[PDB]
């Protein structure tokens, strides 16, 4: 039996076995007061206290959110969706803490992606007892609201100010403040992660005064609040927060009327209007994101990373060799995850405006011209590998890599690395590559399970990669010392070196996509 | 009609049709008194002045040498075997010129391989009628002397004092002294190339004070004076030399003796017992090769390295991704051009024998200990490519990599490449990789010849690589200045960079092999 008695009762685990040793989880715990009824679209509030022994012994609730119907009994797109109950119950976590208990233990803080409008932390994929058993840190993992009830925005207004989600990880990192000792962590060495839009939550932790003291150190995976789709317009969002209400009828004058309106109805209405608060979206929409309220985030975000307010720190930053890919079978003329895919010039040119809708027509010609002058015009799958790269580098890629630059050009050691291996057991076809979202269960360890169908190679690769996280996570260094390993440089900005993970042999190369994102980055942002 | 007037007579060229221009070629010039009878074992002796018109429309006979027999009919083997003629009258040049004659043109010099034993100008990996057409350079070319008859030593000897086949060449590139000028060329800016021993060729003209003033640049394709092959001990050459005279019973005690036995055998006596001086050889033995003779080589050319005692000026060095493979076929027990050489440990130790033949036990284990460390013991094709990189680090990579080093630390500009294309032409086998010798005809053009069945992307690749040969010769520094092309940065001690060449893209590396260099440069040479 293990119980451990936190600030508001006692909680108790359950002990697994993991490759012959044992981790304890307490899979469960709530975090905050459910966020139902009058608290629809308000900050997270904390929780009152429980005599009682609380059992944290399965996966709570997910919150509410649309699911991926795209491919229905198809695993690469299904693996994603939730699988647990939605419900807006769902203000919950997960420890996993080595046995024996440590005594001082390193804290990984896991943030899940989805654009924030979907996702759930008890994904397979996101299992944090690999980590537990063979790193010894502790890992945490957190719900939080995604969606409208989790971004809806009327800027200024305690009744939906923004960024609700962004708060329900907040108080979540104070429970671990005020908890985590119990549980022999230590809250003076956390370091949060995520992937996506869980890796753009991070960055904005690394922006928001109030988290400042609740972390130490930051690991971004795909994902920093400067990529195009993190942050949602006060502008955009006030149109999106009006649709919304017209949607379900209830445009008011009062806004507090239009807010207590939309706490009438139910989550289902609110959910299945979320895709026409637009006119037009792409694969890649984000509804629902984080705004500039004056709280959470007190200024553009792109300002407070120019001009060096953030906390100082270390960060690990990395990014995927097919980024982009993944999209490109949710709606480009052309596409399938079912063939080869090799799309026409006329076809590539269709997909610029499904992904880039509004969108002067020189924006896209000018994308067109960078990524189109072949070398040479002969190869067949030319262009849908360029739309690929589009949508990875605009995306993700070229903002990943300013940030970076950005972060350190203030002075903090910074480490990028560039993932470049294909998972042996990748559902989704070759032509995709090294796909959006795929490093994650090496991060968390899935291929040390060798009942698994894991090659002998990608075990030896992901047991580097839990190793560089974990010595990150405790020393703020992503080294492997042991075993003659390739030395990950720090990024500055000047080099730009990087590293690249891969099976056969690890690399310092320097300056990725240095032309590409000289595009994006520079020319782009203007049109 | 073309007639070009040289010191020692009138020289009649051919004009040729290359991509809808005009090159004027002559082949077949004389550049010093055939090497016969008295002559034989000689230093070459000037060339006495003939009035007439010499007819340069053909390639010349090609030095006597034995011929690589192993696979008859297979075009991998028979494209290195001679082409005209062998005869010990070969002392010829081929200089190709552009049309119109060039005013001043900057002249490449090429120098083939061939292992000292064997080779020959005219070989059509080697025609320089695409290098002057599309660069406007002109390419010269000679014939030397190679085995007994080029190399043969009786160190202090006038009669046999070694390094013959160095002098020849060293006479040619006097001939292109005194006599390009009149064809159009610039005496003051020529470039030795060669590739394997044609670069350890190279390199030691770098060394010589007689080669000092006939030449302004250098480029080494796979080859060095440092590499293991390269010089023969004076220890070896006597043994060989009587070992020779033994086989051909011109055993005498009056080494002048030796010798005059030996120019009344007939090349074929002399070249039939050449592969038998050694108790035992490898595919890469040189059994008459370069010595330290006090006249071309004033010292152990690994002292005057080490003590900055060479020619100052820019250097272009570089290197294939698997310079070892083609070797493993010519000895290695479980090795074939003809499956895919799947060998067994056992296999890759028996390798270590023929390649290493004495060679402490404790040498060899030190090689499979540096080499089979195994990430991981799974893969079956992890002791064939084992076997290779062994081959080719010891032989050619990292002699490459610490002759740029060395030489760069007294102050020049060297560059340094990795080549990595494999030829969509190859005959041999798949396993056997981006192999030795095959960059040759990317560097001599012969893909911008459409008619010719490479892909597009090869021209492209080849047209670049012609582009960074000539902007090096021309301007000592190999860039590619028109086409948005990776800038190739100097190679230096401590960073040493280089520059990746493939179709897809080049990058910049740094530390190629480190490791394993670190083996065969520190340690090896202990054993
Ligand atoms: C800000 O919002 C308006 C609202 O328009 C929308 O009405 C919503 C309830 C929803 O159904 C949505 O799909 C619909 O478009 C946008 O105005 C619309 O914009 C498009 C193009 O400009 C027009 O074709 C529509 O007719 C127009 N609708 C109305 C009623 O005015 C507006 O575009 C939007 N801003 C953006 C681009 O995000
Ligand atoms: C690769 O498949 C795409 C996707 O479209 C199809 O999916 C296939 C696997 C098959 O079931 C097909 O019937 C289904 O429609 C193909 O793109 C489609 O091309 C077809 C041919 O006319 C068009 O009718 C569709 O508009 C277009 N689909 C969409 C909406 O994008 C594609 O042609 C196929 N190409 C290959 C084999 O390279
Ligand atoms: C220096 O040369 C001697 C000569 O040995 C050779 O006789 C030649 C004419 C030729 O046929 C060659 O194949 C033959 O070996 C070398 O002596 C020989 O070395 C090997 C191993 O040491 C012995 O097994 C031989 O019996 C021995 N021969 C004689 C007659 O002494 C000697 O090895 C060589 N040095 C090297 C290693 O290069
Ligand atoms: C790949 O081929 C090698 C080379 O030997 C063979 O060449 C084959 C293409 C075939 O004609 C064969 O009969 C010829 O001998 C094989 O290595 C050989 O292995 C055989 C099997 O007993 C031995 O008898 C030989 O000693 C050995 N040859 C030598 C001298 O190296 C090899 O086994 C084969 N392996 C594969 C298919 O991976
Ligand atoms: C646990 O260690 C505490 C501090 O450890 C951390 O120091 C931080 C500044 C940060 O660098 C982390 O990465 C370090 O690990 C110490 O003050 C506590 O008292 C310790 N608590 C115990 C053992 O109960
Ligand atoms: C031809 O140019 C001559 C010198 O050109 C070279 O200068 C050298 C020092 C070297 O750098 C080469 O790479 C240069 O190209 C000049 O002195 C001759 O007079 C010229 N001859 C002509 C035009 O007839
Ligand atoms: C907690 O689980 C344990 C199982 O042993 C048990 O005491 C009890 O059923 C649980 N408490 C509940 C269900 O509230
Ligand atoms: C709007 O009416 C609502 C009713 O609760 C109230 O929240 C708010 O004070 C009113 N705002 C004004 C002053 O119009
Ligand atoms: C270090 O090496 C051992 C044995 O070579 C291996 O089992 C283990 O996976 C390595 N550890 C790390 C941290 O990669
Ligand atoms: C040189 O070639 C030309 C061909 O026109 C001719 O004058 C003559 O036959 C040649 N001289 C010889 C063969 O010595
Ligand atoms: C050896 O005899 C030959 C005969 O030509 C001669 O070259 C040489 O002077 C003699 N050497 C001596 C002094 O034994
Ligand atoms: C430069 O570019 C043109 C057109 O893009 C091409 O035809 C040519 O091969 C290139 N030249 C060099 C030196 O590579
Ligand atoms: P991520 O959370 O997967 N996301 C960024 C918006 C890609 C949809
Ligand atoms: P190269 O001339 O091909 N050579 C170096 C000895 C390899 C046989
Ligand atoms: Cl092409
Ligand atoms: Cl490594
Ligand atoms: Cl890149
Ligand atoms: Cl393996
Ligand atoms: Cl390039
Ligand atoms: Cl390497
Ligand atoms: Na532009």
């Amino acid at each position: 039996d293990i119980i451990i008695a936190t600030k508001n009762g006692k909680v108790r685990g359950m002990q697994l076995t993991v490759f012959g040793g044992t981790v304890t989880a307490f899979l469960g715990i709530p975090y905050a007061q459910p966020p139902l009824g009058r608290l629809r679209f308000k900050k997270p509030q904390s929780l009152t206290k429980w005599s009682d022994i609380w059992n944290a012994t399965k996966y709570a609730n997910s919150c509410c959110q649309n699911i991926d119907q795209s491919f229905p009994g198809f695993h690469g797109s299904e693996m994603w969706n939730p699988n647990t109950d939605l419900s807006e119950d769902c203000l919950y976590l997960n420890v996993w803490i080595p046995a024996p208990k440590p005594k001082n233990a390193t804290v990984l803080i896991w943030i899940y992606g989805g654009g924030f409008q979907t996702g759930t932390s008890s994904l397979h994929v996101y299992d944090g007892k690999f980590l537990a058993r063979v790193e010894r840190v502790i890992v945490v993992s957190m719900n939080y609201r995604v969606g409208a009830l989790g971004f809806l925005a009327l800027p200024g207004n305690p009744e939906a100010p923004g960024n609700m989600g962004l708060f329900d990880q907040q108080l979540a990192l104070q429970w671990v403040q005020k908890n985590i000792a119990a549980f022999g962590g230590n809250p003076k060495s956390v370091t949060l992660f995520g992937e996506s839009a869980g890796a753009a939550s991070v960055s904005l932790h690394l922006l928001s005064p109030g988290s400042h003291s609740l972390f130490t150190r930051a690991i971004l995976q795909s994902g920093s609040f400067n990529a195009p789709w993190a942050v949602t317009s006060l502008y955009e969002a006030r149109n999106r927060t009006l649709n919304l209400a017209k949607l379900t009828g209830c445009s008011r004058e009062n806004e507090t009327e239009i807010i207590k309106c939309l706490r009438n109805k139910d989550p289902q209405e609110i959910l299945l209007n979320e895709a026409f608060v637009v006119p037009y979206g792409t694969p890649l929409s984000v509804n629902f994101g984080p705004t500039v309220d004056g709280d959470f985030l007190t200024d553009m975000p792109d300002i407070l990373l120019e001009l060096g307010q953030f906390k100082k720190t270390q960060i690990l930053v990395g990014v995927n060799k097919d980024e982009g890919t993944a999209f490109l079978v949710y709606g480009a003329p052309g596409f399938s995850k079912d063939n080869n895919s090799i799309i026409t010039r006329k076809e590539f040119q269709e997909g610029l405006k499904i992904f880039f809708p509004g969108v002067s027509e020189f924006g896209k010609e000018s994308i067109l011209f960078h990524y189109t002058d072949w070398v040479d015009d002969q190869r067949p799958e030319n262009y849908r590998e360029a739309l690929g790269d589009v949508v990875g580098d605009y995306n993700f890629i070229c903002p990943a890599l300013e940030f970076t630059k950005k972060f350190s050009e203030w002075g903090n050691n910074a480490f990028f690395y560039y993932f470049e291996h294909r998972s042996s057991k990748l559902p989704w076809p070759e032509w995709m590559g090294v796909m959006h979202g795929y490093e994650i269960e090496f991060v968390f360890g899935l291929p040390l399970e060798r009942r698994d169908q894991y090659t002998k190679a990608e075990e030896i690769l992901s047991r580097s990669i839990v190793k560089r996280w974990a010595n990150f996570a405790k020393y703020g260094n992503p080294q492997e010392t042991q075993n003659n390993s390739t030395s990950w440089p720090v990024f500055k900005s000047t080099e730009q070196k990087y590293l690249t993970l891969n099976t056969e042999s690890t690399r310092i190369m320097t300056k990725l996509r240095a032309q590409q994102c000289r595009f994006w980055t520079s020319f782009f942002p203007k049109v």
